[PDB]
């Protein structure tokens, strides 16, 4: 059928008995640092903890490690961990008396002759990017200190020096971060400092990356190179944030474990109606590839301090799910607002209800339509699998994979059931928790035996699905697992 | 294909190449009455210019009418002229000092007793609505002043009398709104002061009314009443607007001429996440039978005052039109924010984005998937047509109907050019304005004679489509007319 | 759905509502050359009228039209009538006392060398082909008086001479007609004889022609430029009698009007397995394309002289209807049988019973699905008209065609229900005769008008479906017009 | 895609790399009863040997039997054993003179009354069958030798004796075949020489019967209660070859094992062209159920004394693979004509034609969009896995079934590749024969263990492939088992 006479027999009122598929990333900060507040969080449906890299130092971010550790341990639960890259940034220089105040309709020239480094004034100011008339044309704008100051680009005065136009008063400080809005700029996949952090986060075994500014394929290699053989099984999430992402996104992808879309960096330099529709481009993308996406930015911003968001971000949240993202991440609401847990709540409610609203046999159908003929045997195996959950109306969907592999092809087909992957490995655990649907459960090969019969990952994947209300004896379920990942069954719960 | 398949071979990049689809609905108030605002509006992109008598006398709305007419005229266009009415209303009654500070966990007695109306006090105070004790349940809720004070009743104390808990703080003074989620409430389909203003309507020649509050199909009978004989083709759009409406959508629908979704009114009523999903309900609903929807109230707010909306507010917008809404509406920002113009022209281009991403063929294809087999013959023809747009690839499609309704049944099968609408009358002209897609033009009958084999309305049509820029010689056009219903559908090259 | 759920579902003792589809061509002779001969034909079934050129002058011919046309006047019938050319021939020479006996078992020498034409020998004679050992084999084959003598070549002698074993006793005579098979021979498209035949058929207002021995597209062209201008209009039918044709034929088709699967011929040189295969391609090939196709020889054979068929030849005859064939022929079963009345009212019942227990839905579904996109108006109009014949169950429809042209494309499309052609011309009524489903009905334009608005053969259409009882007042037609064939209506019967 | 795509994008001079799915029953006679000849059979392409009942005694039978597995364990074939039973039978009495001349527009008496039986004259003659006056009415026929005389009953003269009207001319000589077309004829479903046939049979360990002459399901389940106890297993092929048995073809289908059209009898009651349709009807409904469809008579019948058929023959024998019958029976081609071993090779290269001109997806998408949503776990896991063969172009399927119940399960859907069963018994595997796409193995449990892991028995299946010819290393195969019924699939490299 679809999604239109979904619609039509869809009865609002009646109680949701589907299980939450998508999954919430929260952003941690003040209000959400300590072992207490960060399982307040787990408990109110936290499944990533994103550990912001433009702020904090080494320590600050190794307590927030240490801390979502102690915490998942005291619950049973696995959580993924995930640094947030600063990335590259062009600053300005510095000013006289370290600031400079700005006036609606004055003008000030932006240069980027570094003999005007140190001297900064209301008149004249130095910006750290050497192909500033290259690139930046008049008519264009400038956005300083995270966008709040906006110069409009008035004319090219020479080759170092652009005269502006100040649309609104700011007092302009230190070396604040700059925004050049639809320009191939000339920065690096990774800074410096980008270097350094992943190096850290390589050691403290993180989960993914969140790769900031990604604009090719081959950025994303730099990051892979960067994170280096120690480093080889950590998943890169590539942001993609203006429109060489937009424009670069199929090779992006290939390169990539997933993406996540920025919506509000993007919205800086593209039209708003663009974010929109290059949000649903995006995602379908990474659905059709198999790959995890995440929504970002702007998502319930006015629950950070008030206790109930509006409707149209409600419904944006709703519209991200309904898009088809994996995933949806919460920034300042959890990292510095008054209602982490509730907003975290919330969040999962809307998932829900939107999980509800959809008709999943139509991306199913979708998704299988775009799949050349012959197949590979493993994709073959999982769109079967996920066939057959439609077919005999199975409760669940357990795959047997320790990588994690086959459970992201599973998901990828959108099974209307949850998917539960036995693994050998704890880090498949956290890294699986940006795949829809996906419940991991970890099997201790070392205390149980490696199982070559599969009879106990399967008792234990059964049990999870018992322990979870998803099944009882007698429902069906589909089971995929490897021979002596490509043998399927389909079993009664006993 | 599939709307996952439009996706992904999707370049936001390239130009639109699409003309809009979607209607906008404009409220007309002090920063829009003028004539010259009002061509303003009407250059920008309004279809549809809603009278809003929640406010104003019958003399301030009249100014609107003369205005907007004035102003059509000179630009020849047909605008749409809706009355919305102001409908029944619960507010409580005065409070001693001006107001009361209400703390959660106080207790509070609400009483329909008259003798309370003018002395409100943090103990006792009056809500105007005789049938609260009966329609109000223990564990029921009363929301009052745009739903942010929300009261649980615990008890009936004597019959107009209800005991209820003060769920959170908040200052509550004269004569604020009263809301009764879930409860079938018991106010009549029109108001005294509705039927007044109807009346005006009639009187006057409008094209719709915008029906406030209707919870049942019996109530869209009342207003078709109330419009009586005179009133007989005044379109009725009823406002679903609570829980008891949304429940009762099929019927409403069937009474109906089409659906205006009120988002802020039922938000009030409905948690959130359940509007979204009501009005995905409600708007597929109306496209199944081929009637008009309009999304309504928080369109883009912001946009009042500020030059730019935010992204949400546009992606709200956006998703409207996907969700399959012909209109969409705009209230403050039109009726009395600073930016009238620039606001309708973003939600052309909003609309017209949203278009151009979606798979209109999928929406044709689901349709379609619903109609019995056999169809009639009409059913047959507009769907056949539709059809044909897409397999030759026409660029517009004309349809021959002097009442409206072959159009409003070609723009339910979702081609995706435009249709060209040839009526006879004016009245069907300014009652198309709220169908998507579609462009009427007027056949002066009198001038040019009766038109017994349609080549005179065909050459029309044709020539309508050319001026409007969507064909050019060598495009190729589908025509739809009777030789009743429509039976008969034209394939022809544009000359 | 599905043939397989027609067949399941088929009651095969009720009784058959459909109406005949399918089209006879009879072939005459001896036993059917009188005016009342041919009327009884023309009453059993017969559409199509086929001179056989290969036999009997021009005055012998002129019989078979004149009387053909008298006939067919007094019964109210439109008749095709058809033109099989002889074709080129490979002719042996002459003998000493005018023939020679051959036995199981002899060799015989064959030879091009002209030095041998009068001398024949049980031991030599000569075969009027210059390329004989340049083109056939040792181990090939060579066949001599309609296919009746069987030679194997056994080697090569010389460049003009070939040695052979006889496989079967035969009395061999003057100038006997030669089979090569296997081989790409030098023929002409035309013979001289062909082209005075073409020339008659051009003079007698013949309604098509049934090219003999098509081999490539080029050749049709000849056949075209012979007809000339003057023969425009007739339409030509190539024969496919061997492997280049069934090699050649997207391109013959292409230049043809209609194609003959003459499986006789065929089955000369390719195994019986593949004429049957053959037919499948070739019959679905003119099904893609919307031109007629001729199921040809060794049909109802035995009927010949039994007054019953085996089942075996009936089933043949039920196939090539399944397959998709417009039109089944009869050759000596009506040319110089014992029954030609009773086969060919035999043929109709079970080309009836054929129809009837076929799905036509899918065979629709199945063209429908060839069609690229955009579709022209003509092909628009057509096949959106035959599909709304199944979306409302219209039980006739309607095309108003001078050429005939949409009658073609309306019926290439499979309607379930009988197609009616009014048209202005008596000839696109006899040319209609090899179209599935299609009943021409005249419309005077000289007596009747112009009918500009199409008031009158409307009504006329409307009218003849009412007299062969297709319809009934309230039943639904379907109706193809021009404006002032691009005007599609649904129309109630009064 | 579908029969008309696959038909118009075929080339005919490529070579076939199918392999044959179709199967070849034999019958035995003189030309092929011998050890050498069977082995000619067997290598030219025979699957099931047909013992016909209708002819020879037991010891002849014997003879069949015995160097039939004396030649199928020489080239370690599983070649089906049946036996086709002689049935009840009706015929006429003798004639005085020898026979009787007949001549169109001549009345005849025909009596049932046992005192004619020996003095038929051209007034009166006896026909073997007690309740003729009962079942055939007037306006009924009667057909006799070979269906050649056609006698229309004017009436009943008394219980014995029924007028007739000599339809056509004929010379009727003694004991001919009577045949009562459109009736219910009340013979037994076994004769009693049928029962000792049978008995014979069991003792013998037949593979199958070919029941003759089966009009209802009740029949079916006589022929079943003769085999009794000790011949549970043996399975039951109905042959369909009159009116009733076409009407009542779903009751004798679920009652039956499978089904064998017999057209020559077929043809003698029912008009030519409604057989060609009735063997449509009833292999479809085969194909449905997942039973054996075997089609037999007239098949390539002039190859019996010629080296040669004729296209219309080559026409039929294909066409009935087209239909989807899973096997193709010869008769006197075999038994007695001078080519045995030239026609079977004959028979199969005219399968493997027909075969390689079919799309099998369109049969495998008609018998899935068939089945009932939701699917039970076996039937959800068979058709998935002939899905994967489509899929991925895995070259074999594999499936454990010891019973074989799963390899008819997974022939019903058409996989377009060979299907290997994987059994324990040999039983199985001449049982399978008679099964479109099937090869079976024997897996020696007593020699190689019970295999509980599988992974013994699907080696056995994969080297099967090799030897065979169907995969190489680096091919795919897909393969089915349970770890009751099939419950598990696999998609596997062969090594
Ligand atoms: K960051
Ligand atoms: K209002
Ligand atoms: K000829
Ligand atoms: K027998």
């Amino acid at each position: 059928m679809s999604q239109l006479a979904h619609n039509v027999n869809l009865s609002i009122f009646e109680p949701i008995s589907h299980h939450r598929a998508n999954r919430i990333v929260c952003t941690i900060g003040p209000s959400t640092q300590s072992v207490e507040a960060l399982k307040g969080l787990i408990r109110s449906g936290m499944s990533v903890a994103r550990m912001n890299f433009s702020h904090g130092s080494h320590e600050y971010h190794q307590t927030t490690i240490n801390n979502l550790r102690a915490a998942a341990t005291e619950l049973g639960a696995h959580i993924g961990l995930a640094l947030d890259t600063k990335g590259p940034e062009i600053r300005t220089g510095l000013f006289k008396d370290g600031g400079i105040a700005l006036a609606p309709g004055d003008t000030v020239l932006v240069t980027s002759d570094p003999a005007f480094e140190k001297i900064g004034t209301k008149e004249k100011f130095y910006i750290e990017y050497p192909r500033l008339s290259i690139t930046v044309r008049p008519g264009g704008f400038i956005y300083i200190d995270d966008g709040v100051l906006s110069l409009k680009v008035l004319s090219k005065e020479d080759e170092y020096t652009l005269k502006c136009y100040v649309n609104n008063a700011h007092f302009l400080t230190d070396r604040k971060g700059c925004n050049l809005p639809g320009c191939e700029v000339d920065l690096p996949a990774v800074s410096e400092k980008d270097r350094e952090d992943l190096k850290f986060g390589v050691e403290q075994g993180i989960d993914m990356v969140f790769a900031s500014f990604i604009r090719t394929a081959e950025q994303v290699q730099e990051v892979r190179e960067a994170l280096g053989e120690k480093g080889k099984d950590i998943l890169i999430i590539s942001k993609i944030e203006n429109h060489q992402g937009v424009q670069n996104i199929d090779g992006i992808i290939e390169a990539s474990d997933g993406i996540m879309v920025a919506r509000g960096d993007l919205g800086v330099e593209i039209p708003a109606e663009k974010v929109v529709v290059a949000q649903m481009i995006l995602i379908s993308k990474c659905n059709v590839a198999g790959k995890p996406v995440i929504c970002a930015t702007q998502m319930l911003e006015s629950m950070t301090t008030n206790p109930r968001p509006t409707r149209a971000e409600v419904s944006d949240v709703a519209n991200a799910v309904f898009n088809g993202a994996d995933c949806v991440m919460l920034s300042g609401e959890t990292a510095k607002g008054k209602y982490p847990n509730e907003v975290v709540q919330y969040m999962a409610r809307i998932c829900l209800e939107a999980q509800s609203a959809t008709n999943q046999a139509v991306m199913f159908n979708s998704i299988k339509k775009m799949q050349k003929l012959p197949m590979s045997p493993e994709e073959a195996v999982c769109s079967s699998a996920v066939n057959s959950v439609y077919e005999v109306r199975a409760k669940a969907l357990l795959v047997l994979s320790n990588s994690g592999r086959s459970a992201r092809l599973a998901s990828k087909y959108r099974p209307d059931c949850p998917i539960i992957c036995a693994t050998t490995r704890m880090r498949t655990c956290r890294q699986l928790t940006i795949t829809r649907s996906v419940d991991a459960v970890f099997y201790d090969a070392e205390r149980y035996g490696e199982d070559e019969n599969k009879e106990k990952r399967v008792q234990l994947g059964v049990d999870c699905a018992k322990k979870k209300g998803y099944v009882v004896p007698g429902d069906l379920m589909v089971v995929v697992h490897a021979d002596h990942p490509n043998q399927t069954r389909i079993i009664y719960v006993s």
